[PDB]
C-alpha cells in the first residue's frame, strides 16, 4: 500500500491531511521531529482507524517541523507516509477526469478567483486525491458533474466561491482540510443524490455553510441528502447543513466535532423553503433536532 501525507500551515496550527490505500486499517500514528532525520522523530499520537486529519497545535514557530503518518493494518504491517515539513501533470486547472482514480501527489494548483457573476477540475464517475488548492487560484473548486465521485485528502488553502459542487450521483468528501477567510464548502445541486462526509474533513478559518441544499437553483427540487460521520469544524461557521424541507432533503450528521460548540452556536441543521429560480425567494424555518429533514441527535455533535 502507500499513504500520501500533506501539510497545511494555518494560524499556527499544523494541519495534516493524509490518504491511504491500506484495507484493514486498526490505527494510525502520528510522527513529528524537529530535523530531516526520520531516526530522530517521535510518536505524538495514536489514533483510530478513520481520521484521515490530523490537527497539531501545540508547536512553537521559529522552529521547523517534519511529519509522517504511519497506517498500521490488523495484521500489525506499517505504511509510513512521505514526510511533510514546515521549511501527476495531470492534475491542472480546467482538467477532466472520466472513469478512474487520480493521485495529484500533492502538487499544488490553481488559477485565480474573479469578480462576476469556472471549476477548477471536474470529475464525471471519478476520484481525486492528494490535491492542493492555492490561496488565490480556487475558481468554482471541484465539480461532481456525473456518476459517483470522490474527493480525497484535498487541501483548500482558501475557497473562491465553492470547495465542492455535486451535479452527480453520489459526492464523497473522504478527509481534506477546507480553509477560509472572510461562503460555502459543500454545494449540491443535483437531485436524487447524495453527499457523504467522512474521513474528518476539517474546516478552518471562517465559513458560510458546510453543506447546503440548493435554495434558489434554476430548476430546483429534490430529494437531497447529506450524511457526515465524521468531520470537524476548527474555526467560525454560520451552520452546518442547509435542507429544503418541502423538497424532501434529508441531512443525517453524526460524529461531528465543533469548536467551543454550544446549542446553536453555530446552528448544525437548518430547514429551509426551497424555490425555483424566479418564482420567490428561500426562507430560513430554523435550526432542528431529529425531525424527518434533519436527522440529528444532540448526542451526533459535540465541542472538539
Ligand atoms: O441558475 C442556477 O441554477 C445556478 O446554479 C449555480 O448556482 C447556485 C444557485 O443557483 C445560486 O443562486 C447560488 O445559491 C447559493 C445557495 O445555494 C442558495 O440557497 C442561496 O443562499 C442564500 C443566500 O443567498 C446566501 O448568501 C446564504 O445566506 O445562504 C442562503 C441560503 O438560503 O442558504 O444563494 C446562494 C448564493 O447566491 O451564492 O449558488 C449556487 C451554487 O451552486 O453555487 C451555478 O453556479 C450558477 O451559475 C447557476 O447555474
Amino acid at each position: 500500500a502507500q499513504t500520501t501525507l500533506m501539510l497545511s500551515q494555518k494560524s499556527d496550527v499544523n494541519y495534516l491531511g493524509w490518504s491511504t490505500d491500506e484495507s484493514k486499517v486498526a490505527r494510525q500514528e502520528v510522527y513529528r521531529g524537529t530535523t530531516s532525520n526520520p531516526d530522530l522523530r517521535e510518536r505524538i499520537a495514536v489514533l483510530d482507524a478513520e481520521t484521515r486529519t490530523f490537527k497539531d497545535a501545540d508547536t512553537n514557530s521559529g522552529l521547523n517541523y517534519w511529519y509522517w503518518v504511519d497506517v498500521v493494518s490488523e495484521n500489525q504491517a506499517q505504511v509510513v507516509s512521505n514526510a511533510v515539513t514546515t521549511a501527476s501533470s495531470e492534475c491542472k486547472p480546467g482538467a477532466t477526469f472520466e472513469n478512474r482514480t487520480v493521485d495529484c501527489g500533492g502538487v499544488t494548483i490553481g488559477t485565480s478567483c474573479p469578480n462576476d457573476s469556472k471549476p477548477l477540475i471536474i470529475l464525471k464517475n471519478a476520484t481525486v486525491k492528494n490535491l492542493r488548492i492555492s490561496a488565490s487560484g480556487g475558481a468554482d473548486g471541484i465539480h461532481c458533474d456525473s456518476g459517483n465521485c470522490t474527493i480525497e485528502n484535498v487541501i483548500w488553502e482558501d475557497i473562491c466561491e465553492d470547495a465542492a459542487t455535486n451535479n452527480g450521483k453520489t459526492m464523497t468528501i473522504v478527509g481534506g482540510i477546507a480553509h477560509n477567510a472572510k461562503d460555502k464548502v459543500l454545494q449540491h445541486n443535483s437531485k436524487n443524490s447524495t453527499t457523504v462526509v467522512k474521513g474528518n474533513f476539517t474546516l478552518t478559518g471562517e465559513h458560510g455553510k458546510l453543506w447546503r441544499s440548493c435554495g434558489d437553483c434554476s430548476n430546483n427540487g429534490g430529494p437531497r441528502f447529506l450524511t457526515v460521520t465524521s468531520a470537524t469544524v476548527n474555526g467560525t461557521i454560520d451552520s452546518i447543513a442547509g435542507v429544503n424541507r418541502n423538497y424532501g432533503d434529508v441531512a443525517t450528521i453524526s460524529g461531528l466535532k465543533i469548536k467551543n460548540y454550544k446549542e446553536g452556536k453555530p446552528p448544525v441543521c437548518e430547514e429551509f423553503k426551497g424555490v425555483v429560480k424566479g418564482q420567490g425567494s428561500t426562507e430560513k424555518y430554523g435550526e432542528k433536532w431529529d425531525t424527518t429533514n434533519c436527522k440529528v441527535s444532540r448526542s451526533g455533535v459535540s465541542k472538539l
